[PDB]
């Protein structure tokens, strides 16, 4: 029922878009204030913050969250470090989207629950979809 | 069934993967020889070549196989080349992967059959498995 | 007859240039700051715009113009783009500048109605003129 | 009617496939192989040599065409030395293909009979097609 | 008194060569050949391995030493990976070089028990001399 | 005591900060006004100017200040500069963050007094405090 | 008695610097404020003005000049169109400075009484100063 | 009566060209081979090697050279390693060639006996050249 997503890039929009189309609470969170604000028409609350930061991830307060969704791609330290304080956080489940091998390591060993490879696992169903 | 995979990236190499799991013939062609080695493992026969070169494309035979896959990422203008080359050379289905709409766009334009985008269809994908 | 010029290089300012001496209103459009001062000059009205921008472009108005020159050289990609989006704005005519044989055809797969090879044309113009 | 084209670029190559279709004596000269060796072809002789040599130009026996078009572009001093060897060997008529405005007066001052600005007088001319 | 250094950069190999004019015991391992082989002839052991590698650091038993030190700055992923990887090994202390304040504050999230700031704790101390 | 640090980044700023805790007055220069802005809150006075300049220099009045510490780490052309200039200035003491054995030596020669290398040594302070 | 030089680099700065101490009047124009400013003080008289402009050749009465230095080394085109211009105001003796070797055979042709190579003719001046 | 030069540009052959032409031998090194293999055709020995590496320099003896010329341009920090290099080398006589004021200054700090500066220094001799 309850989700949020942290990071509104060209993946996070989309899992935004398509949980609000199943009647779902999203809270979609990102730095840029663009990218709020692209989101803020297809959530339903769109928040401008930092979720490196320790004490505004408190104020959200994502252990109500179902699921905790982090799609943060270009700075890798920041998507492991986002994941940490998610943990510390009390979220029960947090799904992490990693563009590289090494971090989606990094990510299962720190207590991501689902590690999302969007090159990789698409590149499977593609494959299936060619052969049927 | 026979198919070609064009660049070897995250991407173009889990597709290989999975068609050459599922039993079928695949040939990877990239500029990277590194990359064509990692295939060359696995894949019935990997080629170093440019496929933005038309003779390069001829010489192939891509008009063989009954699916293309063009996987190129990063270089947008030689994803659109190789796309063009393959559908002059008569290659019945291309499947294209694209960054983001307009090189999408662009590419229905250009006449490929099949555009994936990584990032949006993995989202959509990883929001309907959250909605379980 | 109003015209639109994207792009002012050397192409570019030298059709505009050429139009307003005709009679004819010419908009300048190009993202160089500098070269649209050079054209403000002369030209009926100057605009400083990314006409890559498809939201940029419906602020332009480019429907209302009867043809729509895009000169843009260096920058390939900003030429195929602007002229997909001159042609999702519902441009009657299109005319393009293209510095390859490659992307000539992209152009026809796009739309474009009159694509003009500055080295090729006129190298073919000099030569029947040292003939004549 | 026998002509001398020095360069065989985009530009160059465009005069020697005009000239050669009208049907007349072509000599065709490049610094690069494999360019002379796609302009031999058409081209009733295709040389490979330098033509700011001057030992290479007396060999070459300029003086004897009609007409000696200069299409070197890139290196703006290797098309001005080029130029003065023409007209030192005693060629009567020397066109000169310009890319910049400093190119073309430096080269109207050297003593250049024709100055060809493609960028320029294309778009002057397209303007006219644009027009009518 | 028994340890081991990881990495062996400038930090590293300070670190083995001060450890060493003690008389302790110093395993020093590099992915580098080359620099393994100049700390060859400054430490007891020195072993070329990937120390990302579960398995390698599983085999150089690296729970016997007392302490280990992690000196890779460069990539700030291989410090993060070989910390968790040294921790779960059952190494009771673990210092890790960090260069910058966000690999510092994951470093002591992942459970490092010493994170060295070279720039930031050499001006601590640089500071303190110039008072006195 | 008056203090001039030049050069803001990591080393620079915990130096100021350091000798500013400890009731000492420094000066704080560097050509990013962003590094000056972050100084310029807990430092007596900061500066934006470019200490490979000798007026700039001699503006600074570097020769009034008792110690002046060099910290700029990634340009080691403007470590060398500026600490010609300072001596040349005629400033008593200068103290040189080094980066290289080599710059090291060079800085010796210039005439620099003390000399700083974090990375090698926080490596043998660090072997000390593990050793002890 | 009475000089010009053109061009206000370090090569002719020196110049100026030169013949100003021996006793000479020294026109020294530079296109670049800064230059003609800090040639000021040395030379008789200092100008601003661009040499590649024919009008401001002309005002500026460089016949009357015994010899003109022309100093542009960056701008090859710069320095051809300077001397052909200096040339055609009718100065008998014209000294230009040149960095290689096609621009030297450039302005030979061009009919420069002096071409001036600094790296070359240094080169063979502190050879002889070497050997003996 | 033996030289060794470093550095093959214009200036370094032009010193080569006439230390060899007056009968004594030079040693050219250079890191460039294709500038080693045009001087190699006129020089007593021509190696390739670079001369900012301690062991290096060793290998090639410099100490046994009475003069050693170094003509690194472009790379002031290559051209202050091998001066510095040279001369706790050994080297008796180092000549450096410095293309500002400020190289010049740290290469007199550095330990270069003659320096010389090609643009101001052949400024004067055409400036003394043009006097009479
Ligand atoms: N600390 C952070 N807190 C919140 N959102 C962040 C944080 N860091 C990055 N983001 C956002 O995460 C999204 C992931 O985008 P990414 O793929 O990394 O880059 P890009 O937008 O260039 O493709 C961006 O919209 C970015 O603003
Ligand atoms: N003209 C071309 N012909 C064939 N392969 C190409 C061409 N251009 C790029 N490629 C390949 O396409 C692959 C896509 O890589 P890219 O998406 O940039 O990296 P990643 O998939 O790791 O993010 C690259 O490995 C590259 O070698
Ligand atoms: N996205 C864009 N929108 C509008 N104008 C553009 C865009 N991209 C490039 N241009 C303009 O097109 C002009 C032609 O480009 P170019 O061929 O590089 O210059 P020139 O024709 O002078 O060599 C440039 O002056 C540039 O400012
Ligand atoms: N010294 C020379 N003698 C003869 N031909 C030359 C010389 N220098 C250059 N050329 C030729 O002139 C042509 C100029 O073409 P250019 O405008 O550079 O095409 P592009 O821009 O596509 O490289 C080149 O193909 C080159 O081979
Ligand atoms: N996976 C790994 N296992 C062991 N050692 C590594 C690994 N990755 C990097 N290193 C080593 O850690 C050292 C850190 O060196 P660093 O100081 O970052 O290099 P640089 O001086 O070029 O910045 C490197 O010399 C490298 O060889
Ligand atoms: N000429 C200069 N004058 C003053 N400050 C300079 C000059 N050149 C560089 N700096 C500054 O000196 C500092 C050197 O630190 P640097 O190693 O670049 O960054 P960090 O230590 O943060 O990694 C930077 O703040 C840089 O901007
Ligand atoms: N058209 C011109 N008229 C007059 N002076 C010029 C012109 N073009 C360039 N110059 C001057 O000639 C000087 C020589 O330039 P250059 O050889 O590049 O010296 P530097 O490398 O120190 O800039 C430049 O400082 C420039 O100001
Ligand atoms: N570390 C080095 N060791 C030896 N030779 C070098 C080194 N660095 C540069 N050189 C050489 O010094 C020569 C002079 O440099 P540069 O001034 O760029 O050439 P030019 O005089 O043609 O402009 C170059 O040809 C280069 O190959
Ligand atoms: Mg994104
Ligand atoms: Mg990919
Ligand atoms: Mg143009
Ligand atoms: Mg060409
Ligand atoms: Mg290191
Ligand atoms: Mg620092
Ligand atoms: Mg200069
Ligand atoms: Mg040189």
């Amino acid at each position: 029922k309850q989700f949020a997503v942290i990071g509104l890039g060209r993946f996070g929009l989309a899992v935004c878009k398509e949980l609000q189309d199943s009647g779902s609470q999203v809270l979609a969170v990102d730095i840029n204030e663009d990218r709020v604000k692209e989101a803020a028409g297809f959530v339903s609350q769109a928040i401008v913050a930092n979720c490196t930061h320790e004490e505004t991830v408190a104020e959200l307060k994502l252990d109500d969250y179902d699921m905790v969704m982090i799609a943060i791609g270009a700075d890798v330290n920041a998507s492991i470090l986002a994941t940490l304080i998610a943990k510390e956080a009390g979220v029960k489940s947090v799904w992490v989207k990693a563009n590289d091998r090494f971090q989606a390591r990094v990510l299962q060993k720190i207590g991501a629950d689902h590690i999302i490879m969007p090159e990789r696992d698409m590149g499977i169903r593609v494959a299936r979809k060619m052969l049927d």
